[PDB]
């Protein structure tokens, strides 16, 4: 669970790059 | 596997800064 949150803590801030351009 | 799955994710949006730049 602790490993799965970390991956969703890197996951749902990958989106923003594309946002940001 | 779970950790090189984490490495993995923060690996693929370290290109992107340059990319932004």
């Amino acid at each position: 669970q602790l490993d799965s949150k970390l991956n969703d803590l890197k996951s749902l801030l990958k989106e923003i790059a594309n946002n940001i351009k």
